[PDB]
């Protein structure tokens, strides 16, 4: 549902727990390499709590799989994103979707 490829390591030692908010710089693509969302062209760190289902289960399944300090791109099944119907107007209907994510700390 998720593939994660290395850009840059982490410490290999602190991965995210359940409950920890991860700060995180993101782009999001279409498997066509056109970004969609990007945290970042906002200069500005992205929050989201590991568990709360507050973002496409990719992108959370694969930060959980990140140690603080790694950058990696998450290649994300429709099935793990916004599936069929995919977000009209942004995504298409089974959308692969490609995010290139650092993860910057955890509160």
């Amino acid at each position: 549902g998720v593939q994660v490829e290395t850009i840059s390591p982490g410490d290999g030692r602190t991965f995210p727990k359940r409950g920890q908010t991860c700060v995180v710089h993101y782009t999001g693509m279409l498997e066509d390499g056109k970004k969609f969302d990007s945290s970042r062209d906002r200069n500005k760190p992205f929050k989201f709590m590991l568990g709360k289902q507050e973002v496409i289960r990719g992108w959370a399944e694969g930060v959980a799989q990140m140690s603080v300090g790694q950058r990696a791109k998450l290649t994300i099944s429709p099935d793990y994103a916004y599936g069929a119907t995919g977000h009209p107007g942004i995504i298409p209907p089974h959308a692969t979707l490609v995010f290139d994510v650092e993860l910057l700390k955890l509160e």
